[PDB]
């Protein structure tokens, strides 16, 4: 039958990466992008970009007065700041991917929703009172009443396949997670005043390791119930343009014997072929650049300390690629979520 | 009686003027206008990614509309539209134009409204204003100049050689090229940009990112004698401060031109405060925090014979694009101030 | 018979080239020699910083004496000397040199000692053997030629520029700049640098490094007409990989020279394997990985008139200083192979 | 009296700027600098650093054929990759330096005491068998019977006294360290074969996030004996020239109110003018580069999870100039070692 209406609210880093992964899509159609610039900026950041691949190598790109034309594919853009404002109504859009970062909350998300979409798939954190879905962790939570959910975030997509799977094997008492983390577009070029107020990530993100705080841990209730309550953690933002790490540092308690090589076995027989992946080679951030994994656990990092009476402090360590993991993910979780619409 | 100085724009310039201006007994800084909290000035000037951490010499703590810097308190204001600034009340004298976004004599008259008596604009503002180098030109300003500007770092790192090598050989015409630091007006990673500039748009740490420069097409403002005989461009490359100029030029003479004799030349041109000569193995990372507007590199100097008394040759500087500006913006400043 | 490859040092370069003929129905690479163990050189070969992860497409997986590339073994040896390699024994046709320290025709020759037929050098290497640009001195090559040098990254980058420009409008006289990403003859920080290049010495990533360079002074071995006409450097900056070549000629011409004459003149010579032409807003990230030896920017060119027939002109290419020269080196010696 | 007669083997990133440290020092004498290359290729890294600043902006610094001259004082310069064909006896030096890497043991350090040398002081890791010093943390078990000492590793100056901090407060159970540290000379410029068969530190070092092993906490031990064997850890390398932060997180146990607050100032109480510096600003890693604390703990990033019954899982983080606050410590327990001479 019809292919599901797709539009792209934001085409940003996150956005142009889903473009590239949903425009191949046979089951869908992407009618709309929508930015706050014209036409031959957008197709020349879709043609060209800096850590992800020259795109124009394979795919004919063509900017028009008020389109783009990808292989064929005419496309429509809009220039609407506020929601409210979009034709997602006439166009019979179905599900709205909304990668801004302005709409994070089932409120301001709700916009779209009002324009005239039928869904909403926000691509970060957007509040504690939404659906929040990590692809082959709790998708199948989803139901035909849930009109807009969050896909999470990236240190999300690969801390939670781990933790589960080490809780699976060990229950988790405690833990504590630090992410090493590339720079993004939320940090400064150059120390400047930044626009929410954050005094570090008004560093010059290129030069500095950046402490940050992120929810990931925090939030990790709403993807994996049982670990509720468990997990903290923060974030080291570092000089590379794409690429993560993701470290956590657990107590776990079990009459099973915990040593580096049981963790790692365990690990492995978790894996899946789309999003948990198990590596044993040493690898560096580089190398996970344009993966489709979710999360890469990496055996060669494995650390143990027994604290006796069945207690363990381990420390467990995966890679992402905290722009194409987390959009690979998003994409899964879009084309399941799709179902509920045709 | 101390001049009345006030900042629009706490930015890369505007926080680097500070650190000069603030010792200068000559003046007083009573105000600073941004588009933030005082936290978040008090943080940006304590601690510099590239030029060194303030706070290890210095004591600053922000408070609820001020700064306080070593004992001396300094109001804050938030106002996007300078017409909105106090300046009348509080008798400004002299407005540090920093922000990037009054860059014509028509928008930076606003502060002249709200009262101030002149304006410093710190980048290119126009064809129909002075703009000056000091110690190129700046004794060209009298008291009718109530609105200058300080021209753009590589304006400051060329005339200063340009001049001396058109005294020595007459220059017929030049290509200016500029490999130049990043700066805040490119993107952290590939993203649209606000000016519609497609290359600006690119991630600035990891690409040679070529861009159009007007330094040398408007050189004729600062050395008449010069006026429509070079053009240029640039190239942004990933170091977060440090700059080199190289300028291609054909001249005519019938002196004995050589590597030698350009770069004796050049020495001869020296001056203890804007125009300085090198002769080490230095690297960009070795000029960071320099004072001269220009450092000329005689171990970079090459000269080939055209014949007929025509050479090409090519001659290299080095500039902090960030306080190289800055030290000349500053030495302006205070010739300017005479006219107050 | 497929032609039997041996490649002498697995840099950079030599993974590159090994990337490109192992495909390659007309080859069978038969033995690497380097100064390090089998698991080192599969890890290496397996994952790249800046050219990809190979491992994704292909099995490699490292034995006691080989490695094993899609099921293929190869066999590795680790001798300093080349005189100490089994060439003759192995049959091999073709000799890969690319380990930078066999750069003359004389210690090149060593490898015809212990047996193989040809030696293709990656790196100039004298003025006793040819040096060779593909698609525009490739054909000068004969049966009774046994070494030949690639030339450089530059000079595969200027040649085809440089030829263009010249056939349009005969060069005077020309100063080369190029703007080139580290490499690994550059010290990772601040270090004494073992060949005494007090510039090279200085860490890589963090500044603009100027540096020597001999592709313009050498260009007489691929372009006879332009030998002693050229003179350039070299400005080392923070990308890993991706360069861009800036050349400033005087030019003499009856005809109309302009920005649009010249950069029609450039698309004109343009070819689909080595000289490309754009006219995209590209910057250095963009053509990683890309096949030409040289790509002309045409939104960069510049030029002035100096009257009387007389023009300073600006014209830029990029490359991939690494893959640009590989797909150039590679397209050389399948050419070369028709003389086995 | 006499002052200290001092000669630095190995003027890298380390000897460089514990020459300029020492330089100044009345009670010492710098006599003698030992390398591989030529007074000219070592004048020019002394005169201008990438990441610590232009020192000839400051001081002049001029090279002769086999000295140098900074600020009108002369000194020697040697070429001699084998200590043992050092002049050290003829030129009575009581100290020697040892900072090229290649002497980390006390057999091999030994060559310098051979040589005429009356004290060593290596700038790393040395061994189990040889006194092993982080100032202000256990520096005053050094005696006169010690010629040949380790001055630890960067990594170690910097977790010792917070870890110490933190057990004297609550009691450790273990620890886990991870370091994200600033890349060094011993990794690659551009992906190439590593001399030492390390196949991550083969990776270009600017491009990438690396993880790499380090031996800090598991020998902690040596320093501070009461968390012996308590300590496991490991690095990621990042792309900032200089600049590392390490964080530690532990289990403790203890009785009292175990709380961000009162871990921050109990860190707090045990800071210090010279080595051991608190910190609550926003800072990141360029605003420490410099510093001469041997480590800044940042209050910041404290956290803590309560897992009942007098345990908890802590995190503690502190920041240090990988090249200078090491240097600066190494200097200070230089000075202190000089009384034995
Ligand atoms: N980049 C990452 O690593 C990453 C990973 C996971 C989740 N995310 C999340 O995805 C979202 C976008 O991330 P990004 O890195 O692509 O940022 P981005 O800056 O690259 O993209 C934002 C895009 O949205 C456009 N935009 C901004 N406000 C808008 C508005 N009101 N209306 C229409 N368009 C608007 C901007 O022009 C820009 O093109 C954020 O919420 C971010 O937290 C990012
Ligand atoms: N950075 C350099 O290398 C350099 C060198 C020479 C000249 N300049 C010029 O100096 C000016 C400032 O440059 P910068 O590098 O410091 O940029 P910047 O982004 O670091 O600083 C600009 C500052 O002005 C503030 N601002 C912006 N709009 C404003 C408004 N309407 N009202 C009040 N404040 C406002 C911003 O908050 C910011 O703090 C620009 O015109 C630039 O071209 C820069
Ligand atoms: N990297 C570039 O941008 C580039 C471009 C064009 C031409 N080249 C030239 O190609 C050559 C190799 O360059 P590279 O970038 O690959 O350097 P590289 O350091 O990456 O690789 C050189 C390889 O040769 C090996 N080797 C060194 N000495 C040896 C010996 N005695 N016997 C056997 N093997 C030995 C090394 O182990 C190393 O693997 C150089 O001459 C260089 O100038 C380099
Ligand atoms: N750089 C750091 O961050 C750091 C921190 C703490 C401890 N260290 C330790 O200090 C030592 C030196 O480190 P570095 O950073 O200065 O490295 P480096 O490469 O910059 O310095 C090594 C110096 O020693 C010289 N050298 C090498 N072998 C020699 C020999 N046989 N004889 C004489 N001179 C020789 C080299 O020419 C070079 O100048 C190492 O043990 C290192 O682990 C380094």
């Amino acid at each position: 039958s019809m292919a599901v209406k797709v539009a792209i609210n934001g085409f940003g880093r996150i956005g142009r990466l889903a473009f590239r992964q949903m425009f191949g899509h046979e089951g869908s159609e992407i009618v709309a992008i929508n930015d706050l610039t014209d036409p031959k900026m957008l197709a020349n950041l879709l043609k060209y970009d800096s850590s992800q691949g020259n795109y124009a190598r394979n795919h004919s790109v063509v900017a028009g007065e008020d389109s783009i034309t990808v292989d064929g594919k005419t496309i429509k853009i809009y220039k609407e700041a506020d929601a409210h404002n979009l034709p997602w109504g006439e166009l019979n859009v179905d599900v709205v991917l909304e990668c801004t970062g302005f709409y994070t909350s089932k409120a301001k998300a709700q916009a779209h929703i009002d324009a005239g979409a039928k869904k909403v798939v926000i691509s970060a954190p957007a509040g504690k009172d939404l659906p929040t879905i990590v692809y082959n962790v709790n998708h199948e939570i989803l139901t035909k009443d849930d009109n807009i959910i969050s896909a999470a975030s990236c240190t999300t997509n690969c801390l939670a396949p781990m933790a589960k799977a080490l809780n699976d094997f060990a229950p988790i008492q405690s833990g504590i997670m630090s992410t090493i983390h590339a720079f993004t577009g939320d940090q400064m070029v150059l120390d400047g005043p930044h626009r929410k107020g954050d005094l570090r990530r008004a560093r010059a993100a290129a030069i500095n390791i950046v402490p940050n705080s992120t929810g990931a841990a925090k939030a990790i209730g709403l993807v994996i119930p049982e670990l509720n309550g468990k997990l903290i953690g923060s974030a080291q933002r570092v000089p590379v343009p794409t690429g993560s790490t993701t470290l956590l540092f657990a107590v776990v308690k079990s009459d099973k014997e915990i040593t580096v090589d049981s963790i790692n076995a365990a690990m492995k027989a978790a894996s899946d072929p789309e999003t948990f992946g198990y590596n044993e080679d040493p690898i560096v951030s580089s190398d996970i650049i344009g993966m489709t994994y979710g999360s890469l656990f990496d055996a060669t990092q494995t650390m143990v300390q027994d604290l006796g009476n069945g207690l363990y402090q381990v420390e467990v360590v995966s890679w992402y690629d905290n722009e194409n993991s987390y959009t690979s993910q998003m994409v899964r979780t879009i084309k399941y979520f799709e179902k509920f619409v045709a």
